[PDB]
């Protein structure tokens, strides 16, 4: 089957290897290597216990065989032998001799066309860069919208952001059946890894702020990354992000004209009817009186929250959640299982 | 000179007596008397030593009368003598002795015509509900907007909400420049005195859960207040709140549709000019890159950020900070010094 | 089956419900009641989402049937037809009808030997309160410890408090072994539902303090809780509680001076050897650096952390972590079970 | 006077420029020259704008006069005018043409006897590491205790930590009076800076947990201080550090074995009496109830809460309060200010 390493075991990796064990669905894939710059008992302590998402329901042990490192992971009725590296610089890898299909690049550190090349230069055939592009990329993705555009030849695949896996859908939706002449993005996002604990030195200022009392307004990659995905949709959309003290699970709040006649009772068929039939995958909808916590470990891109669908004249604002770490996991596994052979 | 008085003192009742105080402007009528269910010992404690504001800068004294009670507070070189009251039912409290000409009604339990109207049977002149009206008041207000609309004849006024004290604003600062076709509101602020600490039972399924944990959508009284202050704007503008785990400091994020050309440029140019004149008292704008803390003791009912401003087509989205304990309680005094004669 | 009732459907009562549906091993007794001030549809929103403890995993449908309002609720391969009753007044609750063996009184407001016969009179044939005793019981039980103490006639029993049932097993197991002289106990634990979320009046002016931005040392009852099951003890320990902005889970820090030689090595081995031995049911003891949230939702009633032993002299500090809903729901659970076995 | 530099504008080295202004007390002696690997508009920001100790109440300019850049700080009727580096590397700083007296080592980095002689090497006459030592110093000095055991000939000093200026004092006092065989202390404190916002790789595995959520177990450099300070504590003390969910101020508890006759009271009189005489420059005692944030901003390097004072048998435990970053920086001005003689 399909060979996937992961570089940088951090948010995103690890939870990618955590959902592989968990996913109800066997993948007809394997993760057969990690690499970071933290020694392997700091990854495999992080790996087992996790303030967000509970203890590891398995078993990890690290071997020395040869002069190589392994985990042996047991959960969920699956095993994994998966080599443990520590090379920062991405070059050096050896994806030749582990005959690596697909890289996962979760590091943050190489999204340029020409780093995430680097895993190229090693002999991986092919890199996921988990985030917004930089410069170019041969594609860019998001499940459920557009995995089935992937040619052999697209070997640098963005798999966008969290964010941009949320907004797209709801954009096309919307777009698809009623028309959106522009639309604005309110973000309001759980703490980042990049943030800050106390107030220090950082190169973006607002960032540099104590995370755990603030409120933060900054900037979101999102919306260069749909215009990749959607280009038709350039100078139509922008937004931003906020942080605020919570340690999951986000919001977006999208704010809309339509180009024909809206009613909430309207757009929340709509977006029902999406969720049972062609985004049944990757989107939900909920009517319930629900806060972030209550989408924590939700697998889902999106699931919006059809109370707080709101319409004054042609302009709509809609709401949907997601666990910005669960959910992105679980679409680069479901991205992965895409590529089939 | 004026006499007022504050019934219930919280959040906003405290803060006012603070803002006496330390306001750098003083001014002419005096507060005399405050009431609560707790007693003067939990009051004066409270007064004193806040996790928002921090210690209070002045001297508390208590006296004890045969049968009255009263603070003797010190502070900034004023002296303020304040008779308490422990009286849970706001028609048996004795204004008529204590000739008060303005009551502060700031429990958040009598809103309704009927019972702000209790304190005009216990012998207030008049009665400012410190909230957005529930049915009926003789004119709602928003200082430094329609304050002057006061007439020597209204007894039943309601000076808003925060939320409110800095919609208006914006609301009617762009509408008379550009024209707003329509309008959403997204107000993004710290927890209140009424969500809970842990899920408990509440009669608002979201205020239901933990404060600390969660980012919690919920509605906001400010949109029915807005079209009190503003009528002309009815079915015009809608929004909603989200509550997020900071003790304090609110923003509002308003995206409207314009009726005339606009850009980024215009619309800050208009702000900035509109804060340096005809709104210097109540408005600011900046370009720093602060965040929420920045705000924290701020007696602004708004500060724009301008670095937010964005514009796609014909739709716009300006953002707003304000401390929603330190401006209003700064507009509460504003208003009672605005009835002077 | 034995009947058993649950008074007040709060962060105990709701975590005793779902434990019943996720112990691995079925309880072979029912809860055929709960009890609220709440409504019908508030209690079963909080039942299914939660904060802390995450969604319940099952169903749950609201049924009315004669004039009598049930949940139906099926999880785990089990199912429960449980009435709801709304009455505030215990003495009026239909326990002789509903045939009634224990009663859960998880309130907090009805401690009292005579308020907790209230439940008799309504024809329950057993109570057991879910804090310390307020004046007297006929016992008071550490689940673990001394529930083999339980007299067919005994009618009122305190199941202490979680604090109690951390500290009793840990007294008794240094004391058996090495000899106390004396302790003192630090417990740190997360914000209770009986806190405030901004500086609020309040019975106790340091929990008058805002809860999520304070350090707030506040009294225990398990001390004099623990003076009732281990009277020996008398004179010999005092200790106080600090609540910290986390929003499950606490932990004990216990200093001893020992009767006897101590080391970490001996001390270590004996929490040990008693958590695999006499204590298995409720003990256990961890050797890897871990936080608290890596023991959210343990059902231990302690979790000893070998790593913070340490030792000068003849004086000692242990350390154990416990989830203080989640244990000491097990425990109810566990004691009631004694009861039938 | 005397001429100081600051190395490390991090909370400490911001902090003492801010406290600098702020003090009562106008010191004897200037700070020149600051520096961090940060550029200065970052430096100028995070001085200006703070989210635990608020808004500095001054203005800041920043000019160019030569190549060199300077910022004008003037608050409090007091003015400083401050050259401003960028040097990773501190034998490369220009102490000797700048003239420094005095280096206040504040990165965390160059705690070595070699690393902080690097200052010496670039002209500096004195250094003061800002933190415990790493191996050897010339002196280990507690302001207010042994501060005036510095010697002319002294080049390389510690100024220990904060929590060792506050168990110092403690451990003295208590053992001049009563005598302490031994004593454990828990420390409660405040994140910082060095901790995660989530699960992240980190040295220390519990300082890796995410800070915002978690109570985290860790060690404490001041053990190791005080027997540096008080060698015959060496063997009969220890203790750790808890870090829990708030942005400032930590406290001590100190569980201690006495070798004569106490109770609560005399203990009690004697930290209070303390305060009143020798330690009236470092030390407070109250006995209301107060909380954390009471103690924001507040200079003291302890403030006794005595009514957590517990005695049984021959062991106690007191407890103190500090503001571990305020409390520290105005001890590194009195230590300065100390060596005018
Ligand atoms: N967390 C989210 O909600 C979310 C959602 C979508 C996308 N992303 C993106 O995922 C990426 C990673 O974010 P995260 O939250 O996992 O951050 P993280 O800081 O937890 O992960 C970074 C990891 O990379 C490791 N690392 C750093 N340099 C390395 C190198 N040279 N070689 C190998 N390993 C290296 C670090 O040790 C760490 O384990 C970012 O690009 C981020 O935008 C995050
Ligand atoms: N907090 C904000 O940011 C903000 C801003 C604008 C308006 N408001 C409004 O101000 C009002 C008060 O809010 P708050 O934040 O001060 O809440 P709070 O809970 O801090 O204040 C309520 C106070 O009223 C007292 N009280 C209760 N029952 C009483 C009675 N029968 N008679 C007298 N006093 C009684 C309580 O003891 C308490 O001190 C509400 O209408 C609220 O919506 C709040
Ligand atoms: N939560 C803990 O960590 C913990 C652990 C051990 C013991 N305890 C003790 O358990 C008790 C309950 O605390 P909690 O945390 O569950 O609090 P909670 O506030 O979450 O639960 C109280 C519940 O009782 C209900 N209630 C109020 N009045 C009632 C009445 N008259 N009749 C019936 N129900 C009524 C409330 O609506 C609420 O649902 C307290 O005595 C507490 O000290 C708590
Ligand atoms: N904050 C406290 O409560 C406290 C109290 C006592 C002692 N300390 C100790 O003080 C030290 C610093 O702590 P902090 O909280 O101020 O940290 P911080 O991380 O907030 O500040 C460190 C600063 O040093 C700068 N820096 C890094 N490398 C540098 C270099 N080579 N040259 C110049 N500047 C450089 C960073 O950019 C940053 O501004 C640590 O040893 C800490 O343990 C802290």
């Amino acid at each position: 089957m399909q060979r996937i390493a992961i570089n940088g075991f951090g948010r995103i990796g690890r939870n990618v290897l955590r959902a592989w064990f968990e996913s109800p669905k066997q993948f007809h894939f394997e993760i057969v290597a990690i690499n970071d710059i933290a020694d392997v008992h700091t990854l495999v302590h992080l790996f087992k216990y996790d303030s967000t998402h509970g203890r590891f329901n398995g078993k990890v042990d690290i071997t020395i065989e040869n002069e190589k490192i392994y985990l042996n992971i047991q959960s969920n009725q699956r095993l994994l032998k998966v080599e443990v590296l520590q090379q920062k610089q991405p070059e050096l890898l050896p994806w030749a001799s582990l005959k690596i299909d697909v890289v996962l690049e979760c590091t943050g550190l190489f999204r340029s066309h020409a780093d995430a090349t680097r895993h190229l230069e090693a002999g991986a055939k092919r890199v996921i860069i988990g985030a917004a592009p930089f410069d170019h990329v041969d594609a860019a993705i998001v499940y459920g919208v557009n995995h089935a555009d992937v040619k052999a030849t697209d070997q640098i695949i963005s798999s966008v952001s969290c964010t941009t896996q949320a907004l797209v859908p709801l954009v096309k939706i919307i777009d698809d059946a009623f028309g959106i002449e522009t639309a604005l993005m309110t973000e309001i996002h759980a703490v980042t890894a990049d943030q800050s604990v106390l107030d220090h030195a950082h190169r973006d200022l607002r960032r540099a702020r104590a995370s755990g009392q603030n409120i933060i307004p900054t900037t979101s990659s999102a919306l260069g990354a749909l215009k990749r995905v959607m280009p038709k949709m350039e100078d139509r959309i922008d937004g931003y992000s906020i942080r605020v003290p919570t340690i999951n699970v986000a919001a977006i709040d999208l704010t809309f004209i339509a180009q024909s006649p809206i009613t909430v009772h309207h757009i929340n068929e709509l977006l029902i009817k999406a969720s049972q039939t062609d985004y049944a995958e990757i989107m939900a909808v909920t009517d319930e009186p629900l806060v972030s916590s209550d989408f924590n470990h939700s697998p889902y891109s999106l699931i919006v929250d059809l109370t707080q669908t709101m319409v004054v004249g042609h302009q709509a604002k809609v709401f949907a959640w997601y666990d910005n770490e669960w959910g992105y996991a679980n679409r680069l596994l479901d991205l992965c299982d895409s590529f089939k052979s």
